[PDB]
């Protein structure tokens, strides 16, 4: 569990995130892409993307990237009461998506250093730790669903 001041360290960046979702949202899943080709293979929708530059002209791509960074938002402004955001999220992944959980530890991994590389002033390494453990939370609660569904991994 995060104390009361590790979420505040955790939605005062995600207030900053929000000033520029799409952006964001866009380094993100780029970011994610190129550290781990085998995720883009999950997306029909983004299959036919081979290069950084093909990445960053897609409009429908950065529109993908708005819808997971508001969704995840939602989960984080909740502050670990997130049961109802969180169960139609894993129900999707797990058996529509078919995500395996290491693949939600590589979009955590895309994430911090994307923060890190936009905030560097409000993400300093006690930010960094408060982030991680609220990732590291969704992640946990996302893989007691699969488990339940016969999905862990
Ligand atoms: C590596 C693949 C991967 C990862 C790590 C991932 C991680 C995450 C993530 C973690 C922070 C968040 C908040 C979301 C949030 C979403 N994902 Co994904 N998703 C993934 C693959 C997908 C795919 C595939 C779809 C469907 C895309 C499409 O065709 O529209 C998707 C759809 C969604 C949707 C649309 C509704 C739904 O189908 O549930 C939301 C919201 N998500 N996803």
């Amino acid at each position: 569990v995060l104390s009361e001041g590790e979420w505040q360290l955790v939605l005062h960046v995600w207030a900053k995130v929000e000033a520029d979702v799409a952006g964001h949202g866009q380094d993100i899943l780029i970011r994610l892409f190129k550290s781990h080709p085998e995720t883009l293979e999950k997306f029909d929708r983004f299959k036919h993307l081979k290069t950084e530059a093909e990445m960053k002209a897609s409009e429908d791509l950065k529109k993908h990237g708005v819808t997971v960074l508001t969704a995840l938002g939602a989960i984080l402004k909740k502050k670990g009461h997130h049961e109802a955001e969180l169960k139609p999220l894993a129900q999707s992944h797990a058996t529509k998506h078919k995500i395996p959980i290491k693949y939600l530890e590589f979009i955590s991994e895309a994430i911090i250093h994307v923060l890190h590389s936009r905030h560097p002033g409000d993400f300093g390494a006690d930010a960094q730790g408060a982030m991680n453990k609220a990732l590291e939370l969704f992640r946990k609660d996302i893989a007691a669903k699969y488990k339940e569904l016969g999905y862990q991994g």
